[PDB]
Formats: C-alpha cells, sequence, structure tokens
C-alpha cells in the first residue's frame, strides 16, 4: 500500500516538475533562431590581407614618380585655377611703398 498523494516531499517533486515546466515554456517563448541558419559546411576564415608590392606595381611607382613632377605643375595651376579665392588688394595697390606688400 503506497504513501499519500499528500506528503511534503511529493509536493516538492511536483514543485520541481512545475519549475522545469516554466523553464521549457519561457525558453521556448523567447524565439531564438535555430541551428543551421548559415551553411554547416561554413568553415573558419582569416581577415582581409590587401595586395603588396611587385615588379609591375613598382613600375607604376616609377610612373607615379613621373606623374609627381607633372603634379608639381598641376599644384601651381591648382592655385592658379582650382582655387577660386578672391584677392585681398589690387596688383599695383599692394606695392605702394609706405606699407608692406601682402598677397
Amino acid at each position: 500500500m503506497e504513501t499519500t498523494n499528500g506528503t511534503e516531499t511529493w509536493y516538492e517533486s511536483l514543485h520541481a516538475v512545475l519549475k522545469a515546466l516554466n523553464a521549457t515554456l519561457h525558453s521556448n517563448l523567447l524565439c531564438r533562431p535555430g541551428p543551421g541558419l548559415g551553411p554547416d559546411n561554413q568553415t573558419e576564415e582569416r581577415r582581409a590581407s590587401l595586395p603588396g608590392r611587385d615588379d609591375n606595381s613598382y613600375m607604376y611607382i616609377l610612373f607615379v614618380m613621373f606623374l609627381f613632377a607633372v603634379t608639381v605643375g598641376s599644384l601651381i595651376l591648382g592655385y592658379t585655377r582650382s582655387r577660386k579665392v578672391d584677392k585681398r588688394s589690387d596688383p599695383y595697390h599692394v606695392y605702394i611703398k609706405n606699407r608692406v606688400s601682402m598677397i
């Protein structure tokens, strides 16, 4: 003949089954996306590692050194034509001798 549907430890083992049932419920209700959202064959990788110098990118560099002496030209004309800043004072007025000439 069994013990009662009525002991304190029987109620505590039902209380444990209830705490687990609340866990299975919250843990389900929060809606995490499941495993295998990306490919399971999606291997580990490295970072980006962008090109280094070679012979051909060296010879573009010798032509960059060329395009640099014409960039010296394109800088002076940079001032003459890309810069559109108005004068402070007139080309002949700036040379009036009892004050400093100021471009």
